[PDB]
């Protein structure tokens, strides 16, 4: 049976992917880049602060100085951090709190595999910190999503092999990271964005221990 569930945070645990999108779009427009719309944003979900900024800057022909680059990333984060100050337990996505309780009752490890340095703060805002057996620090891995490092680290942090773990993600980059880690991915979002090669659910209410078991018993190979 699987022995661990590796949780992405933003867009899985709570609608915080929407906040990252709005913050990145605002930053981009401030520097005259209007290409960050929902479609383009799918390429930003799951990627690190610096990687997100560079993907946005790639839309421009000229480059910014190292000094401006650093200021831009900080500017976006300062805005994002203000945006999430009022997040509360009421903001936890449907099914997530129950899933955490069910996993603990069944002795299945719970680890956070978020690329966000604001992850710990958000779990505290939502009164979810106590459910996690481990939080993989995104600053410790040598390579961020789509690299599998963070999921491999989350699994190791709870003493479980990635091959015996399920990863929950809402992004293209994150799903790739799960795939290359050896864990089984179950994405949440629309088929047009995440693919038709893995199991995808339309919303988090589908993330029940019953369903994770249903899917796991159906894994290939
Ligand atoms: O989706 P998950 O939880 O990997 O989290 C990811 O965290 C990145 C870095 O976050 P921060 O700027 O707060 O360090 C964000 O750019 C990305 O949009 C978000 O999906
Ligand atoms: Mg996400």
């Amino acid at each position: 049976m699987f022995k661990a569930v590796l949780f992405d945070l933003d867009g899985v645990i709570t609608d915080t992917a929407e906040y990252h999108f709005r913050a990145w779009k605002a930053l981009a427009e401030e520097i005259g880049i209007n290409g960050v719309d929902r479609q383009f944003n799918e390429q930003l979900k799951g990627v690190s602060r610096e990687d997100s900024l560079q993907k946005i800057l790639d839309l421009a022909d000229k480059k910014v100085s190292a000094e401006e680059f650093k200021e831009l990333a900080k500017r976006k984060n300062d805005n994002y951090v203000k945006m999430i100050q009022d997040v509360s337990p009421a903001d936890v996505y449907p099914g997530i709190l129950q899933l955490l309780k069910d996993l603990r009752s069944n002795k299945i490890k719970i680890a956070l595999a978020s690329a966000s340095k604001n992850g710990p703060f958000l779990l505290e805002r939502m009164n979810l910190t106590g459910y996690f057996d481990a939080i993989a620090d995104p600053a410790e891995v040598a390579a961020s999503k789509p690299a599998p490092d963070i999921f491999i680290a989350a699994a190791h942090a709870v003493g479980v092999a990635p091959s015996e773990s399920i990863g929950l993600e809402d992004s293209q980059a994150g799903i790739q990271a799960i795939k290359d880690s050896g864990a089984l991915p179950i994405g949440v979002g629309r088929p047009e964005d995440l693919g038709d090669d893995i199991v995808i659910v339309p919303d988090t209410s589908h993330y029940t221990l019953e369903f994770l078991k249903e899917v796991w018993l159906q894994k290939q190979k």
